[PDB]
């Protein structure tokens, strides 16, 4: 039987596990909601079978899962991707942390009003940040070495972001303005990118600043 | 050689960390930070070794972490409580984001400024999230059934600061109220508690509105 990925009409956070799933090349169908539709969602809200309903969810035969990593961390566990061995799995659960570190400061605000005023006492922390990364990518292909893991969208993804929020602030990170490019490069991900599917706008909800 | 674990002298995130060790009857030693040290650890945030420099950090002869869960995860994982298999490894993964839903819930407010503004508002949709575990636990001993895992801990702790705020609320939640007790039932836990090694209060910080 064929997958069951669901959520609303933007890229929120499964963005990166479309990816993910778009690399692995997988057969999948999309269930989306659109701005009004609310109501259809508050419907089967707790007629499919969640043990926790919310949104994003999840749904082949096996499991029926909500809560957007459990999502991803289990489509990428099911082909080997996790890092077999507890130091490297840890390793990836650093770089997942991270990476959702950059994406959850602008969520936060993104809502909380007036962003103008915040922004900046944001994007003046964002550097020890994502320092760290083009120091990381300085001498690997991709943040986990030679391999695609599963973070390596959960950032691409979060600079596919940034770059909307101030254009330039890459730029001292070449690794990572590069790195968005290696990505993108990705045959896979190409053929998605400039698909019918792809969901360009927004990167939050339609209502967020 | 010894572990060691650092953070601020709260609870934050690291709380949990601490009883999934201290129930794991674990050996290990603290490096804690005062409201105003924060030099010291603008000090050594560089001098350790962390790919990622943040608090808190767990450190161990083969790995230096940072990222709450990507420690919690190990600690617990190097023990095999994360579950030998996909579905039951997403599982834990689903209980994990949930417990954080209810932490999350008071942590980009009392980070605002005069909390009262955005208390509630969450304190909202508080409920279907606790819910969700009434009936969780309904039949389970644990959030997880037979034996304790690491989101339980979690829960126990999101709870812990719950009750902080407005008492009352975990009551038309027995099934909670009375979990909480199950969990500091356990020998090894009530060891901690009354000693000298737990933190009091804040539970949270000392921004706490
Ligand atoms: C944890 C705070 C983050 C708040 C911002 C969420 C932005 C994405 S839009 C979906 C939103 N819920 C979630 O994303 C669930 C959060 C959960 N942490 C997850 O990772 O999936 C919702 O309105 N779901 C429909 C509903 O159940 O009301």
């Amino acid at each position: 039987m064929s997958p069951i990925l669901g959520f609303w009409k933007i890229k929120g956070l499964v963005q990166p596990t479309r990816l993910l799933l778009e690399y692995l090349e997988e057969k999948y169908e999309e269930h989306l909601y659109e701005r009004d539709e609310g109501d259809k969602w508050r419907n089967k809200k707790f007629e499919l079978g969640l043990e926790f309903p919310n949104l994003p969810y999840y749904i082949d035969g096996d499991v029926k899962l909500t809560q957007s990593m459990a999502i991803i961390r289990y489509i990428a566990d099911k082909h080997n991707m996790l890092g077999g061995c507890p130091k490297e799995r840890a390793e990836i659960s650093m770089l997942e942390g991270a990476v959702l570190d950059i994406r959850y400061g602008v969520s936060r605000i993104a809502y909380s009003k007036d962003f103008e005023t915040l922004k900046v006492d944001f994007l003046s922390k964002l550097p020890e940040m994502l320092k760290m990364f083009e120091d990381r990518l300085c001498h690997k292909t991709y943040l986990n070495g030679d391999h695609v893991t599963h973070p390596d969208f959960m950032l691409y993804d979060a600079l596919d972001v940034v770059l909307y929020m101030d254009p330039m602030c890459l730029d001292a990170f070449p690794k990572l303005v590069c790195f968005k490019k290696r990505i993108e490069a990705i045959p896979q991900i190409d053929k998605y990118l400039k698909s019918s599917k792809y969901i360009a706008w927004p990167l939050q909800g339609w209502q967020a600043t």
